[PDB]
C-alpha cells in the first residue's frame, strides 16, 4: 500500500520517520508522497496540521496517523516507543477509519479553503467591524477584536481559549466564537458561542473597511477588497486510521485534566 | 379533532383562552384535556414548560403550540392578537411538525424524568463534590456549586447564564455547564462547557455525601441516598406545530439583540 | 504573651499543637484562650476562618499565625517541620505585623457580621431578584441565582471561581460577583465583577420575596422578613504576626501555578 | 485664563467650538493651545483621549473638560445643549478638580509612554510568549493572544471586554488581564485578571521572539530588540474639571445598563 511520512525535522522525528521506512521495507509497502494512501505524521498537532493540508485534494483516498514525539497530541496519539507496532498492525489493513468534520471557508472579492482546526478573522489595522448573517437573517453587528469558527476536533484549541464548549467530533457542526466583543448600552453582541448544524451558512460582511486578515489553520493572509467571508460545514471528511481504542473524552481528559 | 388549552391564570390569559374556546366551537374540534392532539399554552415559557410535563406520557401523539401574552417566548411564539389566526389554521391540519430533543435524567439509589431545558445538581448544606464518569470512563473530580445539563432548547436558559454555547435544536445532544468550580494547583476541572451526542452516558457519582438537590425544568426536590444520576439524550422528542416560519437564530435575536 | 492554639482536630494536627505547647512552655508565654495575644491555627484555611471568627470581638489586640499541615493555604502558612522555628521566634516578639482589610455585612429587618473572605447572598426556594444601590443610586435590578461580596484575601476564594479579579490586599477594597444573571432583551446586569473602595455603601433590596440564605464566610443562615443587606469596607482589620517574607503574589502562584 | 479646544472635526463640533469661542470672548479669558490651564474636547472618548496626549507633558497644569456630542461618553460627560452654561460656569473659577491614576509604561531595548485608559502587548507574527515578573519575581510563563494593563477609568473599555473588573478611579490600581489563553496540562496562566497597588513593578520578559506589536490607548506601535516591557501605576494623574455631581458608578448604569 502506498505511504509517506513528514517529520517535525528535529533530530528524534528524523531518525523515527527512517525506521519507520526500514521497517516498511520488510513489507508489500511503498514510499509515495504523490498518491499516498497513508499518511504518517511525527511531532506535533501542528505537524500533522500541515500534513492535512500538504494533501487536502486527496483527503477522500488518504488515511491519516500521528505520532506525538513530544507531549500528547490530540491529532497526533502513538508514542515513538510503539513505533514499530504500528508499521506491523498498518502492514495488513488491520484498522477501521474514522471520520472528522471539516470546515469551509469562502471568500469573495472566490477563494475557499478547508479547516481542520479553525478559521479567524481580524482586521488588519484598524477596528474590526462587520455584520453576521445566519441562513440569510440578519443577527448581529459585531464590534471587537475578532472572530474564531471551529470544527468540532478544533474545539480543544483557540476555540477553548475563547470561552468556547468542546464538541464531540461525531457532531457534524462548527461553532462560532467572539474574541473581544464591545458591548455597551448602544453596541450589542450575543456574547455566547454558537453552533451550527451542516447547511446552515454563517457569513461576515464588512461596514466600513474591507481588509481583514484571515487565518486557516497555521495559514495567515492579509485578504484586499473583501465583500463576504462565508462560513459552513464542509462536504468533505478527514479520515483517520484508528488500530485500538482512544476515545475523544479520555483524550481531552490525558490533555487538560491529567 | 382533540385539544385542550393550559392558561397563565391571569386575566389577560384566562379570557383569550375562553375566546378561543368559543372560537373552536365553529369547527370540527372538541376539548379534551385527557387525550388532546394539540395542547395551546397561554402565557411565557413557564407555562410552556408545565403544559409539556401535564402530558409528559403522551409526547408522542400530542403538537405544543404557544402563545405569549407578555414578552417574547423560546417556546411560546404566537403574539395574543394573532390569536384568531392560529385558530382557524389549526382547524384544517394546516400545518407542519418540528421534533425537538429531550433529556433524560436517571436518579439511582430508579427514578427518571424528562426534561425540556435542563437538569441541574447542588449539595443540599454542604460542599458539593462529584465524579464524573463518561460512558464508563473516568474523566474529573468536581468541585463546586453545581452541574447542568441542558438540551438544544434549553441551552438559551439556564446554560447560556452559566457561559455555555448556543446549539441549534435540530442538533441531537446535550450540554454539560459547571457552577462555580474550585480550580487550584490540587483541584482541577475541565472548565469548558461539553456537548455530548446521542448515546453517550455521562454519570455523576458522589465521593462522601450522597444527598443533592436536583432540578429538572422547573421541579426540584432534594434526593437522599443516591448511589448515581445519569444524563443521556432521550429517545422521545417534543413536537411542535408550525404554521409558519420563525428560525431558532431569529428566536435568539429577537430575544437577546433587539 | 499570651497566646492559644486551635486545631483541626485529626492527629496530625492536635500531636504539633501538644508540641508546641511543650515549646511554649520553655518561656515566658502562657497559654490563655479567653485573652489571647496570640492565635495560632493548625490545619487549613478552614480551620484559620474558625480561628478568626472564635476571637472577632478582640481583632485589634491579636496577632494571627497560621500552619498549613495538608497542602499550602493562603491563611496558614507555615509548614509542620518548621513548627519548633516559629515557637523560638514568636518568643521574643520578633516579627512585624501586616493588617488585611475586612468586609462588614449588615442586615436589616440590625445583625452586623465581619467576613475575612466574603459574604454571600441566595434565595430560599425561589427565584432570587434583588434591586442594587451603591452609595443611595439605584444601580441595576439583578435577576440570577446570587451575589458575593469578597475582601481582598477572599479574592482567591469563592470570588475567583465566579470570574473575579484578584486584588493585592494592601488595597482597601471589596469586590461584587455575580452568580447565573439572567440577562436578555428585557433584564439587564452589568455582567462584570466590581471594585469598591472604602466609604462606598453597596445596598441589596428586594423586589419581591424577602427570605434569602445569607453566608459570611463558612457560616449560613436563612434569614427571614428582610429589607435591606448592606455592604461596606469594615473599619476594623486582621492583623497577621510575619516573620520572614512570603509576598501574596508569590502564595497566589505557590497555589494555582507550581 | 488659558483655553483651547478640541473638535472630533465634523460639523456639528466644529461650529459648538466656534460658538463656545464666542462665549468666551465675553470674560477674562484667552484662547491658548501651547499653555492651556484648560483644555475642552468636543466629540467623543477617542477625541478627549487625544487631547490627553496632545498635552501630557502639562498634566500638573491642566484641568481636562469633555462634551460628548453623539452618545455618552466616560469622559466627555456634558452634552452640547449645555455648552453655554458651561462657558459661563468656567468663567470664575466655579469648580473643584478630580484628579484619576494613569499608567507608565517602560520600553527596554527606555521609551516611556502614559496611558489613560489601557496598553496593551501581542506578538508581531507570529505566537506571543512572555514570562511576567511581579516586583522581580516569575509570576508565570503567557501563552496567547496578548496582555492588557488598564488604569481605573480604563476598566470600563477594552478591559471589560477581556472579562475585567470594574474599579473605581480613587483606588490608585492598574489590572492585568488576558486575551486568550492557552492553558492545558503543560501551559499554565492565572487566568483571572490581577489588581496591582502603587509601587508594584509588572515586567514582560520575551522567551524566544523579541518584536511585539505595543498599545498605548489609540497609539499602536511595533517594537523591535525589546528586552522588557515594564508597567506601573504613574506618579501623574490627570485632573479635570468639575462643575456638579456625576458619580463614576451612576456613568457606569447611563453606560451599560440603561
Ligand atoms: N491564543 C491562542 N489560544 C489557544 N490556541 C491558539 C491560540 N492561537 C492559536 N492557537 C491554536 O494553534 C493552532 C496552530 O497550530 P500549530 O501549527 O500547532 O501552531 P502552534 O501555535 O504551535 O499551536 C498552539 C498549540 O495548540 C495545540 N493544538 C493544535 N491543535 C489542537 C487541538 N485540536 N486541540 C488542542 N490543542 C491543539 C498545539 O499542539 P502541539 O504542541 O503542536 O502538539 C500547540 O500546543 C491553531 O489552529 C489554533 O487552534
Ligand atoms: N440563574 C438562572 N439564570 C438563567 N436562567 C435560569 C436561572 N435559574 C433558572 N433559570 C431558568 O428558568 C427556568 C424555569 O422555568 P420557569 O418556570 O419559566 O421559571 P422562571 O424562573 O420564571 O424562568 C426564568 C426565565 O427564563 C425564561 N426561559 C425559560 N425557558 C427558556 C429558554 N428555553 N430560553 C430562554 N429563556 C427561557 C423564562 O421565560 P418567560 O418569562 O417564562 O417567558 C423566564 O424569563 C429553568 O428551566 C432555567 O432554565
Ligand atoms: N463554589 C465555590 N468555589 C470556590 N470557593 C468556594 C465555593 N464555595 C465555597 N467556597 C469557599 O470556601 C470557603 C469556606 O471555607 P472552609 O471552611 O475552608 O470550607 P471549604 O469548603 O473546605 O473551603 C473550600 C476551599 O477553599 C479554600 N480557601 C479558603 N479560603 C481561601 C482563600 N482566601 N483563597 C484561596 N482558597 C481559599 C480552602 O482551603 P483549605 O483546603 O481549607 O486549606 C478549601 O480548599 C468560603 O469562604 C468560600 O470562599
Ligand atoms: N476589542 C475591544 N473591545 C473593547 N474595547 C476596545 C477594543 N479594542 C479597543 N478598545 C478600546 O478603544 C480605545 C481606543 O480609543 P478610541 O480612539 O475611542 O478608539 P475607538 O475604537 O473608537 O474606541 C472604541 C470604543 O470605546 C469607547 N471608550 C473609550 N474609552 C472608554 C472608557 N474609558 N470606558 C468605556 N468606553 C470607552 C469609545 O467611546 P466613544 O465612542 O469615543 O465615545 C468607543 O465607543 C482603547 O483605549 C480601548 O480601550
Amino acid at each position: 500500500m502506498k505511504y509517506m511520512i513528514t517529520s517535525k525535522g528535529d533530530e528524534k522525528s528524523d531518525l523515527l520517520r527512517l525506521n519507520m521506512i526500514a521497517g516498511f521495507g520488510e513489507y508489500d509497502m511503498e514510499y509515495d508522497d504523490v498518491e499516498p494512501e497513508i499518511v504518517i505524521s511525527i511531532g506535533g498537532d501542528g505537524t500533522f496540521l500541515s500534513a492535512f493540508h500538504q494533501y487536502e485534494e486527496r483527503l477522500d483516498e488518504i488515511a491519516f496517523i500521528g505520532i506525538h514525539t513530544g507531549h500528547l497530541g490530540f491529532y497526533a496519539d502513538w508514542r515513538p516507543a510503539e513505533a514499530d507496532k504500528l508499521v506491523k498492525l498498518l502492514a495488513k489493513g488491520e484498522y477501521q477509519k474514522v471520520s472528522y468534520p471539516l470546515l469551509k471557508t469562502t471568500v469573495k472579492y472566490e477563494a475557499t479553503y478547508l479547516a481542520l482546526n479553525e478559521s479567524t478573522v481580524k482586521s488588519s489595522g484598524g477596528p474590526f467591524v462587520v455584520d453576521v448573517v445566519i441562513n440569510d437573517i440578519h443577527f448581529e453587528r459585531f464590534r471587537g477584536d475578532g472572530l474564531c469558527m471551529s470544527t468540532p476536533s478544533g474545539t480543544t484549541a483557540y476555540n477553548k481559549s475563547l470561552g468556547g464548549a468542546l464538541m464531540h467530533p461525531s457532531i457534524e457542526a462548527m461553532q462560532l466564537t467572539e474574541m473581544a466583543s464591545i458591548n455597551n448600552r448602544v453596541y450589542r453582541t450575543i456574547g455566547s458561542p454558537l453552533v451550527f448544524p451542516k447547511h446552515h451558512v454563517v457569513s461576515l460582511q464588512p461596514v466600513n473597511d474591507k481588509d481583514f486578515q484571515i487565518s486557516v489553520d497555521h495559514l495567515s493572509i492579509l485578504h484586499r477588497d473583501v465583500q463576504e467571508i462565508r462560513y459552513e460545514v464542509s462536504a468533505k471528511k478527514i479520515h483517520f486510521a484508528r488500530f485500538r481504542s482512544f476515545p475523544f473524552w479520555r483524550r481531552v481528559h490525558d490533555s487538560f485534566i491529567e
